[PDB]
């Protein structure tokens, strides 16, 4: 859960009156001392609902490390070690079993490059980051029993690198080449495309993952390790890479161990669904939402994006309201959207799915993966609440949603047992979450460069509301809507009228909902 590593900084902020936390600063290092850590675990008594005292901050002085310390730590198999997948690579690999996704699940990372790239040096760096990370190389193939890994050899990896050019607009080319099915039996699931033309400066450089390889936090390693294998294979070396602390199915391996049996009345599954049975209890089928169209029989996984785009005035003030409540950004949002979502109709219990990153140990914390859970964060608006009441609930749901996240999304559902259509996404349709894209990316592969987005043409819900934050400050909120369900213009019409609540929300957060 990265919320905990906000809030600490968040609170490491107030405390030391700086703006310089990152996740690994250290905060006696960073001018703290006793006086000021009880200050620090006095406030984050108040804010998580967590035991904490100067003991935590002495051994975990950093933001990362005090998240984490508030289950086995990851450890390394012998190289003989066969595969093994975690539950979210399976889930996965059954979504793409059950639904036609016409690529919903592959995730674009694209760069703007201002010199091409040589091919053949590409080529051979991008062998090496299939070398380094074994999650790259390993394919999924049907069984009688089900999925099974199967972990190619560096060697034996065939790696999927091309050149294409550009006819029309770069932009449809991009979603287009992103779409493309990967087959998991028969290919990586990593795609290297150089876009070229004579309408372009330079190249553009796309990678496309299949989600059973990758989730968002892993473009900064991917960017930064694609970036040292480059320039070492440009002077003719392989990479001098110190080795992964953990490989994915070493983290699967730890995770499935300690999660045991939903058989097992002690194991961490059983009890963390068990709280979910009960959190979810009489959960609507659906919201009541304004669409265009019914939803159809078959759930066709045609979408589109609006954007809305936030000023740097709206953004800061964004930030003050949380800091002053004590809650993240994302909760402003996640509250904001339960806001628009009511005023729409959907009543007063307003369940909310939101992907939760599984990467709070160190071995794990900046690797390539798919380490999201899914959880349903089901607000409460009765009582016609503040703004400011409803941030106080919602980080009450929050936290104790959070102290559970490691249950399946999948195992919830069963748990759960809701009444279930294939047009419609089980015990929420709406998604909330908040993104931060990598910093520091704008000099790779010794030339000039900007992460440049993918208009994504597929949607996984019939809305997903993201706050997402680009490497250098800006911020901007994406929509992405169920083509099937909604015309552009009418979640152009939403995306705007979520502006207008943060608007509402950080001029006066003391008026009802
Ligand atoms: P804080 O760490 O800024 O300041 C406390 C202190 C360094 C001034 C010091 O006086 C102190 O903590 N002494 C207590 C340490 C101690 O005796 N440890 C208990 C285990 S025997």
């Amino acid at each position: 859960v990265t919320a905990y590593e906000e809030i600490v900084c968040q609170v490491f902020a107030a405390v030391l009156d700086r703006s310089d936390v990152t996740a690994d600063a250290d905060f006696f290092a960073l001018g703290g001392h006793s006086l000021l850590s009880l200050r620090v675990v006095a406030r984050l008594r108040a804010l998580l609902g967590v035991d904490v005292g100067v003991r935590d901050l002495f051994e975990a002085p950093t933001p990362a490390a005090l998240a984490a310390r508030l289950r086995p730590a990851v450890t390394r198999r012998g190289p003989d070690a066969p595969p093994v997948l975690s539950h979210f690579q399976r889930r996965l690999w059954l979504i793409e079993q059950v639904y036609q996704t016409r690529g919903a699940y592959n995730v674009p990372l694209a760069v703007h490059v201002s010199d091409r790239l040589d091919l053949d040096v590409l080529r051979a760096a991008v062998r090496d980051l299939v070398a380094r990370h074994e999650v790259l190389r390993t394919l999924v193939r049907s069984s009688d029993d089900g999925p099974d890994p199967v972990l190619l050899a560096p060697e034996d990896a065939a790696v999927d690198v091309a050149e294409v050019q550009a006819a029309g607009p770069v932009a449809d080319l991009l979603a287009e080449l992103t779409a493309q099915p990967f087959d998991l039996a028969t290919q990586i699931p990593l795609r290297v495309r150089m876009i070229t033309g004579e309408q372009v400066d330079g190249c553009v450089l796309l990678l496309v993952c299949h989600h059973i390889a990758a989730d968002e936090w892993s473009f900064a390693p991917l960017l930064r390790d694609l970036d040292t294998a480059y320039r070492a294979r440009a002077a003719g070396r392989a990479p001098d890479w110190e080795p992964l602390p953990a490989q994915y199915s070493d983290y699967a391996a730890t995770l499935h161990d300690w999660l045991g049996e939903a058989t097992d009345p002690a194991s961490p599954l059983r009890r963390q669904l068990d709280y979910w049975q009960h959190a979810l209890q009489d959960l609507p089928d659906e919201l009541d939402l304004p669409t265009d169209r019914p939803r159809p029989a078959t759930a066709s996984h045609r979408g589109g994006l609006a954007r809305a785009e936030l000023p740097p005035e709206l953004v800061e003030a964004v930030r003050r309201l949380a800091a002053q409540h004590g809650v993240t950004v994302f909760m402003v949002v996640q509250a904001a959207v339960a806001v628009l979502l009511h005023r729409l109709g959907a009543g007063d219990d307003i369940p909310l799915g939101s992907p939760v990153a599984d990467r709070a140990d160190e071995a794990v914390h900046d690797t390539v993966g798919f380490f999201l859970n899914t959880l349903v964060l089901r607000v409460n608006l009765s009582g016609n609440p503040t703004f400011a009441d409803l941030l106080d609930r919602v980080r009450a749901v929050d936290l104790e949603a959070f102290a559970r996240a490691d249950a399946p999304f999948d195992a919830v559902v069963d748990t759960v047992k809701p009444p279930r259509a294939v047009s419609r996404h089980p015990l929420f349709q709406t998604m909330v979450s908040y993104q931060r894209r990598p910093s520091d990316v704008d000099r790779l592969f010794g030339a000039a460069t900007r992460l440049v987005e993918v208009p994504l043409d597929t949607a996984k819900f019939d809305l997903e509301f993201a706050f997402i934050e680009d490497g250098h400050g800006g911020a901007h909120i994406a929509l992405n809507y169920a083509a099937d369900l909604f015309d552009h213009d009418s979640a152009e019409q939403l995306v705007a009228r979520l502006r207008t609540v943060l608007e509402h929300a950080c001029a006066d957060p003391c008026r009802p909902v």
